[PDB]
DNA sequence: CCGCAGATTTTTGCGAAATCTTTGCAGCCAGAATATAATGTGTGCATGACGGCGAATACCC
């Protein structure tokens, strides 16, 4: 915090004091969260013809 | 003071090996790959000169 401070400890741990910590089910929303996303971009690259041709290339 | 002997000088020759690059090997080494249970915490704070001094906010009048 503001406190006359010249420790990155101090402040760091203030950056890491903002978010709060995550439950067993949360890091799985999370990381279905994740999963979609890396789902949505390997069907934009499914979209793509050349990249799976190299893909075809390297099988 | 001159020509040959001892000493010194001239010339041709062979063995040896070391070095530079390439190839095979072994110790060194780097990244890539796999899925054990563990999240607001640690932590060092070590501590009794003395004089000068401006800078940085506070507070009375």
């Amino acid at each position: 915090e503001i406190g006359r401070t010249t420790d990155p400890v101090r402040m760091y741990m203030r950056e890491m004091g903002t978010v709060e910590l995550l439950t067993r089910e949360g890091e799985i929303d999370i990381a279905k969260r994740i999963e979609d996303g890396i789902n949505q971009v390997q069907c934009s690259v499914a979209e793509y013809p050349e990249a799976i041709t190299y893909l075809l290339e390297q099988y």
